């Protein structure tokens, strides 16, 4: 059985590749930026999909399916894939593969919305989209084709639309923190980073300590009336006056899995939080030749049935052609959070040996105690994974006053929280300056595939105090808010 041999804290990229290949999460493909999602990864996607779909159904959002193609003139009302032929017959007008579906959906919204009684209109779809960039792709985190949901709502007032933006952003916080045990920071995107055409974009941002990079985990946009004006989406009040609708859109992708993998993995391979692990407990029988193997396997089956009564997801690995040691490594690499070992000694004592994946700590638990204690143990693992990741997030953010402090902090692979005047031009200049200083540094390093530019990640909702005369860290103008910056995906 393959072991992960790269160390997470020494060659992070090689570590990540080994962890996702050797655990059978991914397979490569002959078109660049496209990868195969194998069942071990797909199962985790199914779990978060089900969580989020159930939660938005409770909000009255209904699923739908809109075409994957969009006409040139509807899309252009650059990073798009264009279809131009069927067989060898040219199309009269090329058609694009969707990168996002506002321009596919909103002509229909304009047809469907007639009066205030048609609102709010709330739709979602689960599908894949294509964003054909040429920069370095990374499995799960940044790919040419990815799976996502996208929700699109329309409301009679801005207040109700904004309320929904924030309710969805809270569901994305729960997707990452409660399901995947990944801490995130809620905030607003800067004017240069917000969705094209929208009014205000909110985000949850995550952090990869090993390469210092922030990453946008999910996004929820107040489109306001901008798209309603573009698509003539209006409704009548009760006396017949026409008004524009107020819109949101929001989306979360398979990037989430990658974030999870990078957050919790260790030098042995994956560590999957128990709430989304497709196998929570793997039972490994010890099978000597000189034992009553039928009695040991019979007890493993009884324990499996007992655990499944508490809804624990259990597999018995009773393969005779591998040793227990081999199986220990096999399921460690795959990130199963609990292993249960049962041999003749255990049978005789009425106990089982349980080993937790995150710490390696082992417990002896009586069969009667097994189901409640495992449940307690899985909640403790989930909580411990989250708290440890949150401590690394906090340790990864430096509060600074002045631009002179930026390069030392980025050299420590940290994010910076700085007072900023929020001038869009300033962000563009900071990106270019940090980028050129990073190139110099790389040459002093004797070194390289992603950009060294520092950009804004999010103006966090939770704002530290801003003292009276605080200046912006780059311009010296009056600072308006604390903003989180870093290198990023
Ligand atoms: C897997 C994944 C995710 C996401 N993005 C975007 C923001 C967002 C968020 N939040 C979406 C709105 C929901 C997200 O997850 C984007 C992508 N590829 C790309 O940009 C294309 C690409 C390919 C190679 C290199 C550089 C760029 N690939
Ligand atoms: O691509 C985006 O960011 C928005 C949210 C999902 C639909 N379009
Ligand atoms: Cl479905």
């Amino acid at each position: 059985g393959a072991m992960v041999t790269a160390k997470k804290d020494e060659n992070f990229s090689e570590w990540y590749t080994q962890a996702i290949v050797r655990s059978e999460m991914i397979e490569y493909y002959d078109i660049s930026g496209c990868y195969i999602m194998r069942p071990w990864a797909f199962h985790i996607w199914e779990k978060v999909q089900r969580f989020f779909d159930d939660e938005i159904k409770k909000m009255g959002v209904e699923n739908s399916y809109f075409p994957m193609f969009v006409s040139r003139h509807k899309l252009e009302k650059p990073e798009v894939a264009w279809v131009t032929h069927y067989g060898d017959s040219p199309l009269p007008e090329k058609i694009a593969i969707r990168p996002t579906s506002e321009t596919i959906m909103y002509p229909a919204y304009a047809k469907w919305i007639r009066s205030h009684r048609d609102l709010p209109l709330k739709l979602n779809q689960w599908c894949s989209v294509v964003r054909w960039e040429f920069k370095q792709p990374t499995p799960f985190l940044r790919t040419r084709e990815f799976l996502w949901q996208e929700g699109h709502t329309a409301h009679a007032t801005e207040e109700e639309a904004w309320e929904l933006v924030l309710d969805i952003l809270e569901l994305y916080r729960r997707w990452y923190e409660e399901c995947l045990a990944v801490p995130v920071i809620k905030g607003e995107k800067s004017e240069g980073e917000k969705f094209a055409g929208g009014k205000k974009t909110t985000t949850v941002e995550a952090f990869i300590p090993e390469n210092g990079r922030g990453i946008q985990a999910a996004t929820s946009h107040l489109l306001g009336t901008n798209f309603a004006k573009m698509f003539e989406i209006e409704f009548e009040d009760e006396e017949g006056h026409k008004r524009l609708v107020h819109q949101t859109s929001w989306g979360c992708t398979t990037r989430s899995l990658g974030v999870m993998i990078m957050t919790h993995g260790d030098d042995k391979g994956l560590v999957i939080p128990p709430r989304v692990a497709s196998v929570q407990v793997v039972i490994i029988p010890i099978l000597f030749k000189d034992e009553n193997t039928g009695e040991i396997l019979g007890k493993c089956r009884e324990l499996k049935t007992m655990l499944e009564k508490a809804d624990i997801r259990v597999r018995i690995d009773d393969r005779s052609n591998y040793t227990p040691g081999w199986k220990y490594n096999h399921w460690e690499v795959k990130g199963v959070p609990l292993r249960l070992e049962l041999g003749p000694k255990d049978l005789a004592k009425g106990t089982a040996r349980v080993v937790r994946r995150d710490t390696g700590e082992a417990y002896q638990i009586s069969w009667a105690d097994l189901a409640p204690k495992l449940l307690e143990l899985m909640e403790g693992i989930q909580r411990s994974l989250f708290e440890k990741a949150k401590a690394r997030l906090h340790e990864g953010i430096e509060k600074i006053s002045t631009f002179d402090e930026v390069m030392p902090a980025l050299n420590r692979k940290h994010l910076v929280l700085a007072p900023w005047c929020e001038d869009p031009e300033s962000e563009e200049q900071i990106k270019k300056e940090t980028q050129k200083l990073s190139e110099i540094q790389a040459i002093e390093a004797g070194d390289q595939v992603m950009t060294g530019a520092m950009k804004t990640l999010c103006i966090p909702f939770d704002q530290p105090p801003m003292p009276e005369g605080t200046k912006c860290f780059y311009t010296g103008k009056p600072a308006k808010r604390w903003t989180l910056w870093g290198r990023s995906y």
